[PDB]
């Protein structure tokens, strides 16, 4: 029993979607550097915010795609950080949160990228990579299984995305050479082809039309199950209040989400975006998900 209009159901979404459909073929709305809700400081979030509300709201509003940067600390944890900043975050926080949505909605997946964003503390016992593996990923939440990842195996799971190096342990989606600041393509779990834009520090009109091709390649490849898209809308900080992540995502979100819903397209990507919200309408997230309207 599965209609289309159940894709209006933020919280559960992914539920009309078949089994058998590759992660990498449905459009779905990712958070960019996710943990930083809780800065205060405005000299820090005009510098490296980029939403203002935690996991379990970016979740229920569809984001299934999460982007963790961490640090290893001396007590052999793993911390939210940007740069050198801690975000009053944890690695366990955001898998808790996970955990809890899953429960609530075992029709979804979580999609968590996972980065080394700063230096490891002095004193830890191990790697940021042998560390995450023994004191996280063993959890049973966490998909061990590769290869083109079906929704299906993926429902009531963390389907991890490895942009750190050192992995020995099997699961997601293998991490890959990445290149700075642009739009690249290259593999992944070797039968997955993958494209990324992630001109972070472009020229704000560069950015907008980077994203808008990559999209329009995403949008006339729609049959292409074996590829992966991800496409950052997210912006680097000016550093002042006319040009920081939230300046920027006010008029990036709603002008690609009216590019979406006036095209009406079979695919978009998956769409990593700044400032999750209501405030601005069309909603990109929104628009993201009812993209998959063919696939029901
Ligand atoms: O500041 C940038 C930005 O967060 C990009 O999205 C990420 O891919 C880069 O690694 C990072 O340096
Ligand atoms: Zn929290
Ligand atoms: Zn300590
Ligand atoms: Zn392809
Ligand atoms: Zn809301």
């Amino acid at each position: 029993a599965s209609s289309v209009n159940e894709l209006e159901n933020w919280s559960k979404w992914m539920q009309p979607i078949p089994d058998n459909i590759p992660l990498a073929r449905i459009s779905i709305p990712g958070t960019h550097d996710s943990g930083t809700f809780k800065l205060q400081n405005p000299i820090k979030q005009v510098w490296g915010m980029t939403q203002e509300y935690d996991f379990r709201y970016q979740m229920d509003h569809g984001a299934r795609i999460f982007d963790i940067r961490g640090r290893l600390t001396d007590d052999n944890t793993i911390v939210l950080h940007h740069g050198p900043l801690y975000l009053y975050v944890t690695l366990h926080e955001f898998i808790n949160e996970a955990k809890q949505f899953l429960k609530d909605n075992p029709s979804e997946t979580i999609i968590m990228s996972l980065k080394k964003e700063y230096e490891d503390m002095k004193g830890a016992e191990g790697s940021f990579s042998s560390t995450f593996e023994k004191n996280y990923f063993v959890d049973p939440i966490f998909l061990k299984t590769e290869g083109n990842i079906k929704l299906g195996d993926a429902r009531g799971k963390i389907v991890l995305l490895k942009r750190y190096s050192g992995s020995n342990e099997s699961g997601g989606y293998n991490n890959f050479y990445w290149p700075d600041n642009e739009t690249f393509t290259t593999t992944v779990n070797q039968n997955v082809n993958v494209t990324v834009q992630d001109k972070y520090k472009v020229n704000y009109d560069e950015k907008v039309k980077s994203i808008k091709d990559t999209m329009d390649e995403t949008m006339n490849n729609s049959e292409d199950l074996n590829h992966l898209y991800i496409n950052f809308t997210s912006l680097s900080s000016g550093g002042t209040a006319w040009n920081s992540p939230y300046s920027y995502a006010s008029s990036i979100n709603p002008e690609i989400a009216n590019d979406i819903k006036q095209k009406n397209p079979t695919r978009v990507g998956w769409v990593i975006q700044d400032y999750i919200n209501e405030k601005w309408s069309p909603l990109l997230y929104q628009e993201v998900i009812r993209a998959n309207k063919s696939l029901i």
